[PDB]
């Protein structure tokens, strides 16, 4: 066993913003926008919200290698924007944690 999940690409690109200002700018990111995602064992030792939070920083920081494909770099404020989609990515996986969102609204 390697490490490295695979589950194919994603379905329904556009996702959630907010900053019709962003929104410009999303319109070139959305087309570079993350398609894997990546998560190690090492990274189980908290809470169940934060174990989804982390899974999403692990992702980023191997997006360093594949960067170099492109040799190019990334900006705080295009990261941001790319977090976002990685996020929304982990739980595409497993529609099962998605399930307990729409039920009830406890916060």
């Amino acid at each position: 066993l390697g490490g490295y999940v695979l589950g194919s690409a994603m379905s329904r690109p556009i996702i959630h913003f907010g900053s019709d200002y962003e929104d410009r700018y999303y319109r070139e990111n959305m087309h570079r926008y993350p398609n894997q995602v990546y998560y190690r064992p090492m990274d189980e030792y908290s809470n169940q919200n934060n174990f989804v939070h982390n899974c999403v920083n692990i992702t980023i920081k191997q997006h360093t290698v594949t960067t170099t494909t492109k040799g190019e770099n990334f900006t705080e404020t295009d990261v941001k924007m790319m977090e976002r989609v990685v996020e929304q990515m982990c739980i595409t996986q497993y529609e099962r944690e998605s399930q307990a969102y729409y039920q009830r609204g406890s916060s």
